[PDB]
């Protein structure tokens, strides 16, 4: 039923953990690769280790997340040196996702080289959109510097590339955009990444509840939906069909899969949910999404995938 | 308790319904004076009267509410006559609030020329961020249209003047802001307005759930407050202490009043939750401020206003 093509891959589903979830190390991704995930991806990277902003800073709310994690992680040579190794053993169907998130553009570029020059043949993520390291303002928010970098990026690297976005909330940030996005040969965009500088207050201690910057953190959730649903859609609407896209945000019911696919979503990520549910997830959200396709006489995802009904 | 002074004026409390909810005529805002809110606001106008978009075009959510309902208004004229005449009365504690959304910059410049050269002894609200017209983006995401019209609204304009300000969500956004808004005798920032252009969903019958935009609507309720509280504290600790604020998004509970207090809101403003549970909210949330500060041992809001511990 949920049998999904996407940058001439094939994958089992659409879901996966989206990126920073359940992935910072080798035996994270080994837990997703055992999952029923249809395929994942690797933590943001940068080009050195990073322990990261100090804690507390995750916390689990509510109506989803809040944190500032500051992108942590080990480094790219050993996300790198484990994807190698990962597709010489040919043990999954449809290849890895990596992402990185340099703190300089020249940084990325420095990556993107090494991924090019290497052996790679999986997908890469560039993440543009990192909200929670203080200092650097979300890349995808400067609309001259996002070309610059895409075009400096599209003289040398020939691999299927994808773009991490913030969430707009302007129908003209779409247009700008999508006129961007659509003159490069991108393999897909990915909307959304959390809801940035947002914050929460515990009113007893009267206090923020993450330490760095002062509380403000990136917001996921079911706060967030209405916003990546919108993403998705109006990404759908006005890109070039060759750049297809990545669903992500508050998803962790079928239904709420449902309606992303329904938006023109082809992979979905899963985030927040992951983090408090576990991997588990995978197997709950496609049954769900399937008992949702039996009721409606759907067997595939291409009898809805993009169909949402305007009134 | 909730004595509060704000822009020179002194009001029983600082709950006032936001602009657009149970302000559109004459009958509702009597309503709204016969309440407990401290102070009122009347709907955005603009010069014409305007019959809105095409219904549906509000819809209620579990987790707060979409709307897209085109400035619909009794026009400008109409507002200020009632304004006129309220204010001759001496028949309530505090000015009214007035509320325009020109459709233009030239059309707020013409509004704002009259209010001046009336006898209008209350408080202005310009609305620089209404993101249910279609073709009219936010201006107050275009910091150098947004500069360009104050700087030509301050050569005349010497009555008390705010401006209601957009969601932001990258800390440089703030700082930019910051340094226009400091540059002028404003007497308050409002944020704020809408989560813009998100999108909901019926998934049983595989469509939007407003006409308008192709269902696309801002977003208001509980799905707002981290972002709501974020802008909030972001202003102010970086405007001017003659700029106060007035903070709107996701209150419905004395809880979440108090925590936009706590960041340094001096006014508050109900949109959603006055929408469906109607002008008997402001006793509700007063009484629970109210017990909320008895635990605590406070007796007024100088206790806490501004004072949200960080870790
Ligand atoms: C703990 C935490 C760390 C994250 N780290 C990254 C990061 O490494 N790179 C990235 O592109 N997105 C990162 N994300 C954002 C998620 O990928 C996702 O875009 C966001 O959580 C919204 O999805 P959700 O609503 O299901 O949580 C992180 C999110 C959280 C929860
Ligand atoms: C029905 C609807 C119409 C609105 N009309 C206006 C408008 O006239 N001018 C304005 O500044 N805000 C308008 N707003 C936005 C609200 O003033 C407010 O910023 C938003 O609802 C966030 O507050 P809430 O979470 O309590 O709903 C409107 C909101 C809704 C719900
Ligand atoms: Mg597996
Ligand atoms: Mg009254």
């Amino acid at each position: 039923m949920l049998n999904t093509t996407f940058a001439n891959a094939k994958f089992a589903n659409p879901f996966m953990n989206a990126s920073g979830v359940h992935c910072m190390t080798i035996e994270d991704l080994e837990e997703l690769k055992a999952s029923q995930a249809g395929a994942y991806i690797t933590k943001s990277s940068t080009l050195e280790k990073r322990e990261g902003n100090p804690l507390p800073r995750y916390v689990d709310l509510e109506l989803g997340s809040i944190n500032s994690m500051g992108l942590p992680n080990l480094g790219f040579d050993y996300y790198l040196d484990y994807v190698l190794k990962n597709q010489k053993e040919n043990a999954q169907e449809g290849p890895i996702f990596f992402s990185i998130a340099g703190m300089s553009a020249a940084e990325n570029i420095a990556m993107l080289k090494k991924i090019q020059e290497s052996d790679f043949s999986g997908i890469t993520e560039l993440n543009l959109s990192c909200p929670n390291v203080p200092g650097k303002p979300q890349l995808a928010y400067d609309f001259e510097a996002t070309e610059k970098l895409l075009k400096e990026v599209f003289t040398f690297f020939t691999k299927p590339l994808g773009v991490k976005l913030p969430p707009y909330f302007d129908l003209v940030h779409f247009d700008i955009m999508a006129e961007i996005l659509n003159q490069f040969p991108l393999t897909y965009v990915n909307s959304v990444n959390s809801i940035g500088n947002g914050l929460f207050i515990d009113p007893e201690a009267e206090s923020v509840v993450i330490k760095p910057k002062d509380g403000f953190g990136g917001i996921g959730g079911a706060y967030i939906k209405p916003t990546a649903l919108a993403n998705v859609r109006a990404f759908y609407t006005r890109l070039k069909p060759e750049i297809q896209i990545i669903g992500t945000g508050g998803i962790e019911t079928g239904q709420d899969a449902f309606e992303h696919l329904l938006c023109g979503a082809t992979m979905l990520q899963i985030g927040t949910a992951l983090h408090k549910e576990g991997p588990a997830i995978f197997d709950r959200i496609i049954k769900e999404l399937e008992e949702i396709m039996n009721q409606k006489g759907y067997q595939s995802i291409a009898d809805f995938h993009g169909k949402l009904k305007s009134l």
